[PDB]
């Protein structure tokens, strides 16, 4: 499974930690960047991973930046994109159980190291259950058809 | 200012009290549902909170659900909103301060009352920053003018 991941300078640091953490457990990494501590732009990067994960290039994605939260909206603009902004295990589980989240969202400046890689952990097991939950995010479908 | 706010079954019992806590505050609060426990779809009423923020109807939004996940990217959808889901007061002060978060996304599941109140207490408060962040906002708005 291919894991696409990006930032910016907010989340570069933890970026870092986690590609290491999944090239450790066999995962191939594509790194859109940031690729340092400079100043950038957190929707440049988001669109990066968001529309690797359209395209088939990557499977799935994992954007950071200081709360997650910049970069998850950016992402979240992709038709086809679901990313989840998850502070604990919990959301992590049901973002891929619920809401079928391809993209997880994460916030250096607000989640630690070791809890960020138990999200990780969890997020990347977890599997989409279907049933209404299909029929949820076909909805969410037809909201980027109105306003596509 | 009109506050919008919505929510499934999962934060129905949340939302209630949100309503509440809004209306003692002095907020004119638009209930846009649902209005009960049975079990509906989260991005029918992402979207009424979110098409309301966007008409001028209401200035900002609140959404809630189990996690706040599903109606949050649910409402990312539609052009011009960017929807924040917090589980701390802090990710609420950086949305409004740096993502100009114009709904706030909350889980029933994930946050305590109180907690919750806290979280919504400085999203209300808190004010956009400007600068750098108003240009990566314009960038989030490229995303949306690009799959339009």
């Amino acid at each position: 499974m291919k894991i696409g991941i990006g930032s910016d300078h907010g989340g570069y640091n933890l970026k870092r930690e986690i590609a290491d953490f999944l090239k450790k457990r066999g995962y191939e990494v594509i790194d859109f960047g940031t690729h340092g501590n400079e100043s950038v732009d957190y929707p440049d990067f988001g669109l990066k991973v968001a529309e690797a994960v359209k395209s088939g290039e990557c499977d799935r994605g994992i954007v950071i930046c200081g709360t997650g939260l910049g970069i998850s909206i950016a992402a979240n603009k992709v038709p086809g994109i679901r990313a989840a902004v998850c502070t604990n295990s919990y959301m992590a589980r049901m973002s891929r159980e619920h809401n079928d989240a391809n993209i997880l969202a994460l916030g250096e400046r607000v989640v630690g190291l070791d809890l960020a890689l138990d999200i990780v952990d969890t997020w990347l097991k977890a599997e989409f259950q279907g049933g209404r939950h299909a029929t949820r995010v076909g909805k969410i479908g037809e909201i980027e058809k109105k306003y596509s």
